[PDB]
């Protein structure tokens, strides 16, 4: 009995010792994949929370030049009216 | 006479202020297109950004648990190690 059960574990334990050989590899391995997929994470989200902070900026000019055009446009009609009534003040000297 | 000229002269100014003011208008129109179309741009950019962070997040979670589940593996490993050599060791002491 003793003979062969020590056989029979010893080869049990070669079989475990090279499955721990291949996970120490594998465990080096995902570690250092680990370490690029957290550098990935972190670079986009760092991106997206800079592109929010871009498209804010340019949302505020959007309103700005939106403004810009009411207030023109509307000085324009200013300038519009004047001119029309300087003309009809001028038509009465005209006679 | 004199009031002609001074509404001619004001009609003038005038003239020059809408002149002025129309090339005023054309350039905030242009301004406001452009300012629309990095938007648009903005807009794309952080859809794409959004898909990738969740392509990343996935990777991250999936590589996380192979630590996990490597680590535990290799645990496991070690406790059937030292069972069986545990039993060798018995068995050589009769």
């Amino acid at each position: 009995g003793p003979g062969s059960d020590s056989e029979q574990l010893q080869r049990e334990l070669k079989e475990l010792a090279l499955e721990e050989e291949r996970l120490i590899q594998e465990l080096e391995d995902v570690e250092k994949n680990r370490k690029v997929v957290a550098e990935n994470l972190e670079k986009v989200q760092a991106e997206a929370e800079r592109l929010d902070q871009e498209e804010a900026q340019y949302q505020r000019e959007y309103s700005e030049f939106k403004r810009q055009q009411l207030e023109l446009d509307d000085e324009l009609k200013s300038v519009e009216n004047q001119m029309r009534y300087a003309q009809m003040q001028l038509d009465k000297l005209k006679k």
